[PDB]
């Protein structure tokens, strides 16, 4: 009978659980020590242990067979046995799988031991990401300086890696196959439980492009008037490295410039940080201080016993690209950030934060169900507390922001500092993964794969590369995620339904009321709101248990992801900007990029 193997089931499972916890804890640790440490032992010894483990789960899948789970009246149980099933790219043989393990070390050790020559000094060339070449993307108004960084940076990160980078697609692509999906594409969404969600995905992007193109004619228009007609055209795409960071993901580093009313406030408190002696424990302190005043939990000690919080200052390489670390135990969860004090690093921490409460809220869950109820919820949790910290509101209580009037043309100056962040984003996040959609589909030619990515970039966000690049160069790798194979739609899901989950933790709070001038979105802070934290709590303690709309449901009552909030969110802005580009005969759009040759 049925009825006493689902009994025996339920058995198997709880002891199960906590083998692949433990397990996993094994390769977590020498996953970290890696990380923390990069040498060809630590590389051999976490490619080794992740091999064991992989085997192991072959075996729990193949295991699997030996009961009648979809025959089963548990829904619970049924979920916890189709996880199981699901083997990633442990479904390879068993050389195929080292392969690849290999493949994905060499490209990450690659990222992170990139050193580019000092553009005014060639016999220093110990500059690395993060923090020397960084700095400068984000601070120079040198064009020529940016691009000299740019173009090192990128012929070291992205062109360096083709041919592991290809390799690492026929691996994917042999993996997913072997677990019955059409590429990687469909592996990758599958974590979202829904047939439609791509689509759901364009139609929300069709909604807010209008506005990012708004934003993004203003910035041209600006950046026009600073570095002149010969850098900036008015009527192509913007060269990419004079919008402040590498990938121009976000452009608010280059406010300064192209802020709304230069000679209104403009938050940027990276400077009063510096003055009040704000080190990164202090950092780290004060985001635990917020998840603690909202009524979450704590950290622990381990968190502070093992956490790197700061760049080493011995030899060693490492991934400075920072990360949050569940080692499925009781309260041994970790983070790794080269923490510098900046009021974007601020934000960086709390989202890392957002990451270990997350671990902390699930740790009672079924291994299996130890994680976030889709990508886009992990990622979400620490950027609805980072949209507070931002307001003006919470700078101020903190004594970072000083003198700070809030009249409209600040309050305009703000919602663009946001937008240049929060919309900016959106088609950069969706292209990562409609980049290597394609190329996991099959559906680029080898011949065509970096023009492929530089087209996509021109399309959906309307930037080009600072110099001519061709199929000789392969520039998506240069992107940590890439060179590291992490999924990126989950960013993109994160960014919509964050302002989801900050509109209703706001109205919570008491925060957020529509009809009324003196609570609007733009300025609310939740700190210290308990019945925020309830919301938290309820969606957080679920892990993976139920279905993500299930998660959403327990936070706010909603089961569908929408872009209404985000609009809602920026609707202010949008009509001012709207008239000011009529105003100022702004040019909307863009002609076809002459960047990459074919
Ligand atoms: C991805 O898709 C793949 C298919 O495209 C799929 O691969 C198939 O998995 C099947 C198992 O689910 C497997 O079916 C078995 O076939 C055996 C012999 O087939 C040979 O010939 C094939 C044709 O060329 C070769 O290609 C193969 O290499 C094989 O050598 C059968 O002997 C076998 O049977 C036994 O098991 C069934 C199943 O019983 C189930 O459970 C209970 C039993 O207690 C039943 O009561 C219940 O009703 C249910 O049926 C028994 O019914 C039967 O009596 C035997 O005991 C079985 O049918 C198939 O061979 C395989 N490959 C292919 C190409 O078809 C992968 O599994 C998918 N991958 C993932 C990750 O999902
Ligand atoms: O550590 C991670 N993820 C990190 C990436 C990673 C994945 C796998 C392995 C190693 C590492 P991150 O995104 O925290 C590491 C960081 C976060 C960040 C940066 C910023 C930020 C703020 C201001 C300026 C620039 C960046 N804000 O938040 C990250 O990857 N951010 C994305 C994009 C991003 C940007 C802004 C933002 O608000 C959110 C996301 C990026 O850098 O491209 O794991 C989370 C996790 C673990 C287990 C289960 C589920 C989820
Ligand atoms: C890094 O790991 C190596 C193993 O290759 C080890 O000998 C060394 O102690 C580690 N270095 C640091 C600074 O932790
Ligand atoms: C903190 O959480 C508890 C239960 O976990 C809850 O009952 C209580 O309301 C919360 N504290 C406050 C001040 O609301
Ligand atoms: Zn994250």
């Amino acid at each position: 009978a049925l009825v006493k193997e689902e009994i025996q089931a339920k058995e198997y499972l709880e002891n199960l659980n906590k083998e692949l916890a433990k397990r996993t804890n094994v390769e977590t640790e020498a996953a970290w020590a890696y990380g923390s440490n990069i040498t060809d032992e630590n590389e051999k010894k976490k490619n080794e242990i992740s091999a064991e483990l992989a085997k192991f789960m072959k075996e729990v899948a193949s295991d699997t067979t030996k009961f009648q789970w979809r025959s089963y009246q548990s829904e619970d149980l049924k979920r916890q046995f189709k996880a199981l099933t699901k083997l990633g790219y442990a479904a390879l043989p068993e050389d195929d799988y080292a392969e690849l393990l290999d493949t994905l070390s060499a490209m990450e050790s690659n990222f992170a031991k990139v050193k580019v020559c000092d553009y005014k000094d060639s016999t220093k060339c110990d500059l690395a990401l993060d923090p020397e070449i960084e700095e400068v993307i984000s601070k120079s108004r040198d064009h020529e300086e940016l691009a000299y960084y740019w173009r090192e940076f990128y012929d070291k990160a992205g062109t360096a890696v083709r041919s592991q980078f290809e390799r690492y697609v026929e691996l994917n692509t042999k993996a997913a196959k072997l677990n019955n999906f059409t590429s990687g594409a469909e592996a990758w969404l599958d974590e979202y439980e829904d047939d439609t969600f791509e689509q759901q995905l364009e139609d929300i992007f069709a909604d807010i492009r209008p506005l990012y193109q708004q934003i993004h004619g203003y910035v041209r228009f600006r950046l026009r008037k600073h570095y002149g007609d010969a850098v900036v055209s008015e009527t192509g795409p913007i060269p990419m490295h004079l919008l402040g960071n590498m990938w121009a993901q976000q452009w608010s580093e280059i406010a300064d410039i192209v802020s709304p009313f230069p000679e209104k406030p403009l938050v940027d408190v990276s400077a009063e940080m510096e003055k009040q002696g704000y080190t990164p424990l202090k950092m780290f302190q004060m985001g635990d201080d917020f998840f603690t005043s909202m009524n979450l939990t704590k950290l622990p000690q381990d968190f502070w016993d093992k956490s790197i919080i700061e760049k080493p200052t011995d030899g060693r390489d490492l991934v400075c690209h920072a990360s949050a670390w569940d080692f499925y135990l009781t309260d041994d969860v970790r983070i790794k950030q080269c923490t510098r004090v900046t009021q974007d690093q601020l934000f960086t921490v709390h989202h890392e934060l957002g990451h270990i409460q997350y671990f902390l809220q699930y740790q009672h869950q079924p291994f299996v169900y130890r994680t976030g109820a889709n990508p886009g919820f992990h990622e979400a949790v620490g950027d609805v507390l980072s949209l507070s910290v931002s307001t003006p509101k919470h700078l101020e209580k903190i004594g970072l922001l000083k003198d700070y009037v809030r009249d409209d043309e600040a309050r305009i100056n703000q919602l663009f500092l946001t937008a240049l962040d929060k919309i900016v984003f959106l088609p950069f996040a969706f292209t990562m993964d409609k980049y290597r959609w394609s190329l996991f589909r099959g559906e680029v030619d080898k011949a065509n794969w970096n023009c492929a990515f530089w087209k996509l970039r021109d399309e959906y966000s309307g930037i080009e590369p600072p110099v001519v690049r061709s199929e000789k160069d392969f520039d998506a790798p240069a992107k940590y995620h890439i060179s590291a194979d992490v999924e990126y739609l989950r960013y993109l899901v994160s960014f919509i339904i964050q302002f989801q989950f900050y509109k209703s933790a706001c109205i919570k709070a008491g925060q957020y009321d529509p009809d009324n001038v003196e609570l609007p979105l733009d300025n609310c802070d939740i700190y210290g709101s308990a019945a925020a934290g309830a919301a938290f709590h309820n969606m957080l303690s679920m892990g993976a248990s139920k279905p993500w709309p299930d998660a959403l449901e327990a936070f706010n009552g909603e089961r569908i992801m929408s872009g209404k909030a985000i609009a809602e969110y920026f609707e202010p802005l949008r009509v001012w900007l709207e008239a000011e580009n009529i105003k100022n005969n702004v040019h909307i759009g863009w002609t076809t990029s002459n960047k990459c040759v074919s």
